[PDB]
């Protein structure tokens, strides 16, 4: 198989799993039928995510940066903004046909561009090639694989290493190699002094929970912990358990469990022991 995580988002999304407005002006709705615990398996990844992002907002009360890398179709700016919890600048990076296509879709859809330039400096934006830069917003077509591309083009949209930076790696790292993924990892706890890194990822041939906190610790992280997606759906509240299960109907083979052993969300701080970043958790 291959997947296209924002569409399967786009479907959740249709069935009621989660309030998302805005993944409908960037992708199609499928309408074929899917086992309903795929569908559990992406509300309890964008839960899990969602979690530690807001509980990074809260802990730097908002005076921080998000980067997410490997963003993709994501509308999570869109979200944080609707539910007044924006960072002072919140960054995307993808590939740069990647890039075209999410910016394609801003430019056709008013619902997207309006509150960008809402919380713009100027009335107009310039998508020149495969950049969109803005105050609040910035959208960045790069290779992940070269980091000083990577950086150089981060710092002209304004990243600030001083401000605490949460990077976010939502099934971005299995598209790179172990030593590239390494040296994403390894840069991202070397730019910033106040920072934490969210990495969600299939468990492959060979890792495990231990790994992947580890390959965090030996890449310049000082904290990291890390749950399989089984354990995190046994932990969600009660509330949302109860509203997301009533949706559709699970048959009796107990398959959720099957899907979600083989997924991971592992997240890792460095600095703001201040800020209270290494008590997070999802
Ligand atoms: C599996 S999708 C996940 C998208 C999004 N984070 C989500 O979870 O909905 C991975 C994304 O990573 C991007 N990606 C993979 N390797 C990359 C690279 N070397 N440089 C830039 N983007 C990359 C892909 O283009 C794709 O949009
Ligand atoms: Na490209």
């Amino acid at each position: 198989t291959c997947e296209d995580a924002s569409l399967c988002k786009r479907f959740a999304v249709s069935i009621g799993y989660w309030h998302d407005p805005y993944i409908q002006h960037f992708v199609r709705l499928s309408k074929e039928r899917k086992a309903p615990e795929i569908n559990r398996g992406y509300f309890a990844r964008v839960h899990g995510v969602s979690q530690l992002i807001k509980a990074f907002l809260r802990k730097t009360e908002c005076h921080c940066q998000i980067v997410n890398l490997g963003a993709g179709m994501d509308t999570t700016f869109w979200r944080l903004k609707d539910e007044d919890l924006l960072p002072s600048k919140y960054f995307e990076v993808d590939f740069p046909m990647i890039v075209t296509r999410k910016l394609h879709s801003i430019k056709c859809k008013p619902p997207l561009s309006s509150p960008i330039l809402e919380l713009h400096s100027e009335d107009t934006l310039q998508m020149d090639g495969h950049i969109l830069d803005s105050k609040r917003y910035a959208v960045i077509g790069a290779d992940l694989r070269d980091l000083s591309e990577l950086e150089e083009k981060l710092k002209k949209c304004n990243m600030n290493t001083q401000l605490p930076t949460l990077l976010i790696a939502e099934c971005v790292l299995v598209y790179m190699t172990p030593e590239q993924s390494a040296n994403l990892l390894k840069w991202a706890a070397n730019s910033f002094e106040r920072a934490m890194f969210i990495n969600y990822e299939q468990v492959n041939e060979g890792k495990s929970l231990e790994s992947q906190k580890e390959r965090l610790l030996s890449n310049g992280w000082e904290t990291a912990s890390a749950v399989d997606m089984m354990e995190l759906y046994n932990r969600l509240p009660r509330a949302e358990v109860s509203r997301i299960e009533s949706l559709e109907f699970l048959d009796e083979m107990e398959l959720l469990e099957q899907l979600m052993r083989h997924y991971c969300l592992c997240w890792a701080t460095k600095g703001g022991n201040e800020l209270g970043l290494k008590e997070i958790t999802y």
